[PDB]
């Protein structure tokens, strides 16, 4: 049997802008349920984040002012993001078209799902839902230059649509904005909004010698496959936000017509010029 996915359950009754797949969001479908979930997801994570996420990401929680006990209305949160950096978070059904998302991160609004998981699926959800999408990926939108990344890169979404390569680009986004670490002094840390968000994965990406952690380099991320239904074996490291947004300086046509006739990297593998960590 085939039963309606979670995505379709939660948008009954609700439409979304027919150009931009954006609505208000739906305060009054929040139930204290979904609050109550909310309220222990944010638990979980700021009892298990501390010397794991990057020292940005905690401090973006409280400079947004993150509710710890209620999912978060959108336009109270966006009062502190526009002054800090421009951007705001714009409330979308799910899933959206790659030039709207592409198009949204250029202008500075960064497409958030609406709706949360049940409490049934407190450890885990595979579909982006609210949680993920605000706790893991809004915090670090106050820095500026982690939110110049962000631009530069929906920026970069015209041209990779023209050349076949979109999927080059999500590469990039999966190993940096989902599962990117940052080295430290104080030792490895966290800024991917898929391991910030995560029961587990946060422990196992600094914890286990499992995982390879490789020296952040474009050409190579943007050659690497992944997996959406796993922890990832394969973790790219930075040493500043300012790594990330420089890397976008560059014309990008040309390295995907190079890598559109190449082999792509398995996503367990080490490649021969990894700087491994
Ligand atoms: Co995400």
């Amino acid at each position: 049997f085939v039963v309606p996915d979670i995505t379709t359950r939660k948008n009954v009754g609700l439409s979304h802008d027919a150009n931009d797949f954006t609505l208000p969001q739906p305060l009054d479908r929040y139930s204290a349920e979904d609050h109550a979930t909310w309220a222990t997801l944010y638990q979980r994570q700021c009892k298990l984040l501390p010397g794991r996420a990057c020292d940005e990401f905690l401090e973006g929680l409280e400079r947004l002012e993150v509710d710890a006990d209620r999912v978060p209305d959108f336009n109270k949160l966006n009062e502190k993001l526009m002054a800090a950096t421009g951007w705001k978070i714009v409330a979308v059904p799910g899933l959206i078209p790659d030039d709207v998302f592409f198009e949204h991160l250029a202008n500075r609004r960064f497409p958030v799902t609406w709706w949360l998981r049940e409490p049934h699926q407190l450890d885990y959800l595979q579909e982006p839902d609210v949680f993920h999408e605000l706790f893991g990926h809004v915090p670090l939108l106050i820095n500026p230059v982690f939110a110049d990344y962000l631009e530069a890169y929906g920026k970069g979404g015209v041209k990779a649509k023209a050349l076949g390569a979109l999927p080059m680009l999500a590469r990039l986004y999966w190993y940096t904005v989902e599962f990117g670490l940052i080295n430290t002094p104080a030792g490895m840390r966290i800024y991917g909004a898929g391991i910030l968000s995560s029961k587990s994965e946060s422990i196992y990406c600094l914890d286990s010698a499992s995982p390879n952690r490789v020296g952040f380099d474009l050409m190579r991320i943007m050659n690497t496959r992944y997996r959406i239904d796993t922890f990832q074996k394969t973790y790219f490291v930075i040493d500043s936000f300012k790594q990330l947004f420089d890397a976008t300086a560059p014309d990008f046509a040309p390295l995907y017509l190079q890598l559109a006739d190449a082999q792509p990297w398995g996503a367990g593998d080490i490649a021969p010029d990894d700087l491994v960590l």
